[PDB]
């Protein structure tokens, strides 16, 4: 799993 | 902003 | 900004 | 697993 | 079993 | 199992 | 300007 | 800016 917060 | 990835 | 990822 | 929070 | 709570 | 809380 | 790219 | 490549 990936992710990006921004 | 908030956020999950799983 | 608060994210997780697992 | 991988992320970016920023 | 995996959640997120935020 | 796996959890964030945030 | 923010990005992510993954 | 910011950003994050991964």
């Amino acid at each position: 799993n990936k992710g990006a917060i921004f």
